[PDB]
This record gives C-alpha cells, structure tokens and sequence, in this order.
C-alpha cells in the first residue's frame, strides 16, 4: 500500500535523517540521525505502521522509537514520534514526539520534552 | 541491565496488558491489549530501551509503538509510549503516549490524542 | 518588554485569528476566533507572558486559554497554548497546544488533543 | 455549579499549591506556588472554565497559565495546565501540562517539557 511510499530516507526541519524500511506486516525497522542534541552518528530505530489504511484520503498512521545509545554516545533517553504518512506529490511524516529522560523520582516532573518534526523526501 | 527487570507482563491503570521481552542489545518486542477504545486481543508492539542506563538512581529511558490493526480490527491509528523504567520493590514503569489517528488534511489538527500510563507487574 | 511586539492581530496557519493585549505587569487578555471545530465568533482568552525576557536573543515564554464557551455555543472543552514570542522582520508567536474536553471518567483516556500552532502578523 | 467547586486551594501530587476564584463568566484567577523547579514564593495565574459544563457526568473543563516571574526570580518560562474538574467526594482537578522556556532559536527543539499533574482538596 504505502510500503513503497514510506520505505525510504526522509530529513525532518533539523536536517535529521531518518532511514526506514517499511514491511508488508506492519513493521517499521532502520536507523536515525539527529542533527542536534548530543547525538552522533546512526541510532537504532524500531517501529510500527497500519498497513491497511483507510481509501478515503486519510494518511497513515505510524510510530517509532529511538533509544539513544549506540557505540559512540548515550544520552539515556529515548525519543518516540507518533504520526501520519501522506502520499503524493509533496510527500510527507508529520510527527509529534515524546523525548522521555531516565530520572531521579525527584526529577521525574521533567523527565520528558515533547516536539513536532515534518519529514519529506528531499533535504 | 533492567532487561530482567523489564522482561514480562504490565498492567496499567486502565486495565490494559503489555507483555514484552527486552533483548541485550536494548530491542523491546511483544503484544498489547487495550481494555479500552476501538480494539481487541492482541497488537504487536516493537520499541527500544537503554540497555546500559545510568548507576545513579536514575530511571531507565523507554518506548514502544503499537498499530491499532490486528485480524479483528484496524483503527487506523498508532500509539507510542514514551518513559522510563523504575526498578525495587514496586518496579513500574511511567509514561506519556501520543495517539495519533489517520486523518484528513482538514482534520489533521485533531489527529492527536495525549495522555499517561502507569504500569505495573500487578493488576 | 515585548509588550508592544505582541500586542495585536495574529494569525495560525488554520486561518485562525488570535487578537490579544500584553500588560506591563505580564498580562494577557483578548479574544480567539477559530477557523476549524465546533467553534464560531469570538471567544474570550486569558494568559500570561514573561516581561522581562532574557537579553540574549532568546524567544519570551508565554501561554494563553481559552474555554470554548460563549454566547452562540458550547463545546464543553478548554485549549491552552504554551510557546514562546520571537521578534523579528518576520515576528512569530510558536505553540504546542493541549485541548481537554469534559468526559466521563470511562472516556478521560481520551480526553486530550495534542497540537501546534505558529502564529504570524499576516494572514 | 462548579464555580464553588473550583474556587479555593488546591494540591498537586508534588507538593505545589494552587489558589484560584473561579468567576461566575468564566474566569480564573489566583495564585500558584510550585514545590520543584527554580521557583519561590508566589506567581500570579490566569484562565478559562467551561461554566455551564454538560449536566451527563461529564468533567467540566479548563485551563491557565503560570509565567514564572515574580519579584524573586525570573525562570523565563510559562506553564499552561490544560484539563478537567471532577465534582463529587474526592473533588480532583486531573491535568495534562506545557512548560516552554525562552529560547535561541537554535535550542527551540527543546523548549518544552510535558507533565501531568493532579490537585485534590487535601495535600
């Protein structure tokens, strides 16, 4: 359906870069790199998609999660983006996400950033 | 290393079950079901954790994704959580979700729900 | 002081209209017409703005409700705006916006959408 | 009705303290003291209530807003707190939080910080 049309390289408003495979069964798996924060390099990235959208114009709905450790850094966090895929000739993930903190309870209250990133295919 | 912490079967505060495994190199897979809104039995769920948190008291960031189609339904939508994980005698984990539904251009601004889960290895 | 920066007309990219006046003392007080959802006519807004920002080129932190309630109708729901103000040639007002509408405690999960809008002098 | 319901001292599960008069049109103001956070003393609040709330059972829904500048301290930032009142024998006021600090354009990506906070009539 929109396997094709997800499975790709995508940049957000960043420069970020996120890269994705989109399986026929609804999974979502490649990597992601983050132009801010004290990130470097290639994340892990896992995630899931309805891969029996609506035929009405809807998008498609989708999410994943970053957690950012890999062999260079760890920022102990983990990012995840929640939104929809929309085809066509501007295509485009629009995304809200939650950055949750590993805390002391003291500092739970502030454990956790929330954003919006808008990925397209070009820059 | 909470993945034998992590490891197992939650339950929220709406009567909700998420059984999952976390793997060493910090994948979570498993199932969720919802006790509430457009859904039934199992969805499967893939997210990520921080494999090697911080030694300081601290939490352990999290997330995981669902997409609300299954055999039984599809609701054209998707969730993620966003947390962390609290270890000792009542281990929980506490998060904050987006709900985002596939929408319209004209309804995208209603796409997304957000609320909070806590979760516990009892009830 | 962005007393006078933010005092005026401001508009979403909706096509709402946002009309609102900055006291000296940190005030906010105006009235919110929206272009989508169940919402017609002016309704009253109340907020609150930093007066005395930092020097540094940052934005000024700011917030506003309004409570989807006047004389034509009732949506039984309330949206916050939390953001900051940047000046500028091209002056914006940035947003994420929770909007809580009453339910039953059965349906509270979902009692909350989760947006954001960017606000301009023009259009 | 809420108006008497909502009119008085509340606290949230952190400790913090938040006074408001609930006006017969709508309005709310008070005070509000937070327990966390580079705070002290008191910071006036402002916002909106639905004041002829739906007679089904349903919450009445409202929100305001905290700058955190007083004569004491300045943390260049804003609070909207967006939810709902729910009358009865444990009157609680259940909300979902936006805190946007001032910030360079650069560091805009985490200028917000999302909670949940619940305020009861008893600590």
């Amino acid at each position: 359906r929109d396997q094709a049309g997800i499975t790709g390289t995508w940049y957000n408003q960043l420069g970020s870069t996120f890269i994705v495979t989109a399986g026929a069964d609804g999974a979502l798996t490649g990597t992601y790199e983050s132009a801010v924060g004290n990130a470097e390099s290639r994340y892990v990235l896992t995630g899931r998609y309805d891969s029996a959208p609506a035929t009405d114009g809807s998008g498609t709905a989708l999410g994943w999660t970053v957690a950012w450790k890999n062999n260079y850094r760890n920022a102990h966090s983990a990012t995840t983006w929640s939104g929809q895929y929309v085809g066509g000739a501007e295509a485009r993930i629009n995304t809200q996400w939650l950055l949750t903190s590993g805390t002391t309870e003291a500092n739970a209250w502030k454990s956790t950033l929330v954003g919006h990133d808008t990925f397209t295919k070009v820059k």
